[PDB]
């Protein structure tokens, strides 16, 4: 089941964006500390220590449900498994033998994974019925 990827999009790019900065964190976190972080958050205190990090700041032009939106298509497809026995803050991630060993070993140039569409693809679509009149509701008795 964790083998039969769903439809369609592949951004292998994305998944060492999220797999390389937990790696840097070493997972010891929930979810929160990483969303807010790849898309370059306002914080001089860990943009000195964890400077070298180049991650910072790429999911900026990402808006949050999208990064949300593609840690739920790693769920599913066995790439993550969260335990919510870990973080009081929220379940946290954590790599498995199948992830585990990507991060440990495609850290070099091995960007594979057709996935598994996000379910907010466009959320600017939100457009504003306009106001159609009913047909019904005719009556010219006072008029002509």
């Amino acid at each position: 089941m964790d083998d039969s990827e769903d439809t369609s999009w592949d951004f292998g790019p994305q998944a060492f964006k999220l797999l390389s900065a937990v790696d840097i964190l070493g997972e010891k976190f929930g979810i929160g500390l990483p969303i807010l972080f790849l898309r370059g958050s306002n914080s001089q205190r860990l943009a000195d220590q964890y400077r070298r990090h180049s991650l910072f700041g790429t999911g900026k032009d990402q808006t949050e449900s999208w990064w949300k939106a593609f840690s739920r298509q790693l769920i599913t497809e066995g790439f993550l498994v969260e335990v919510s026995r870990y973080n009081k803050f929220m379940k946290i991630c954590a790599l498995t033998k199948k992830g585990r060993n990507w991060l440990h070993k495609a850290n070099t140039e091995s960007q594979s994974l057709i996935l598994q569409a996000n379910e907010e693809l466009c959320p600017k679509k939100l457009l504003l019925p306009s106001s159609k009149t009913v047909s019904s509701g005719t009556k010219e008795h006072c008029y002509n």
